């Protein structure tokens, strides 16, 4: 019921998808969005920041720091 | 039909490109682009910058920024 | 039970989860966490940062430096 | 005959070393160069600026910048 | 006997390691540690910085500059 | 009678082994070395620079840059 190795990855972005729970994205250059998460595949998360849309590329991003903690297993 | 974990990415890439929509692409270093995709495979992306290409690899893009939202499914 | 070539990694990171050891974690842009290992995959570790959940990618982490060392 | 996924890729930089495009390739850190595909593999593009080689990381590369359109 | 395009790197690192060879370790950020290989993996690279852990994962580091030479076949 | 894919690289770096030519290695942190080539696998370069090895992860490096241009094919 997954792929073997990316567990967490994917049952957190999917968590954080669900519940729209906002989060400060920082990326590697150091720049941030503050925003939802609409989608995402294994490389790319395409983000709601104020109602516009922002398709990052996972390895620019270093960090997703969420307002509310996802509950875990 | 081939695919894989990508279908994020292809799939926008590929509205971005039918509809012509203008997108700002963030590179990792921090300079930026604004023009329309010609065309993308899984590593690079050849973009239209006033009547020039300029062919941009992925793994040195950060964010894709469009004019306009991209209808998703 | 094993993936091959990961066998320092995974059961290095999981004894600083286990242990509850604290761990500043460097990143590749130069900044730093300091905060404790909750669970990780092959690309992300989710980390306790003062009872804040942190999602770091494994590809932006530069370094772990835990305040007590791991038995190995 | 093709490796699928670097369609676009292969054919553009074929076309760029075919016709002796001159071209601007920006690397990830600023760094540019200003010359001509001589070769090219799934790593790696063999450069000619000024009558010298270069061989230059692809992991490195950020952009290519043709001085004159590639017809696709 | 496992191994594939990696002779050189492991054989490396694993000489560092027995001769217990302090090396610089210059990461692509521009820090700097001096130390030595207790371990290591396909990604990380467990050092020893005056009796304290550090796990450096490979892909932030850029070069090992050794103290003395390693002696190759 | 090579790896598909990186034929470009296994024979460049293995002309500028066999002939010990001098390069300045760019990495991506802008730090160089000039130096020549002692080993390389998939992954790594080992590198002579004034007598010294230096041990350049691949990832790392930008550019290579020859004192005298290798014979192709």
């Amino acid at each position: 019921m997954k792929q073997g190795g990316q567990g967490l990855q994917d049952y957190y972005l999917n968590q954080l998808r669900k519940e729209k729970i906002l989060a400060t994205v920082f990326l590697t250059n150091g720049f941030q969005l503050r925003g939802r998460v609409v989608s995402f595949d294994n490389f790319t998360v395409l983000l709601d920041v104020e109602g516009k849309q922002q398709l990052v590329f996972k390895h620019a991003i270093s960090t997703f720091s969420p307002q509310k903690n996802v509950a875990l297993n």
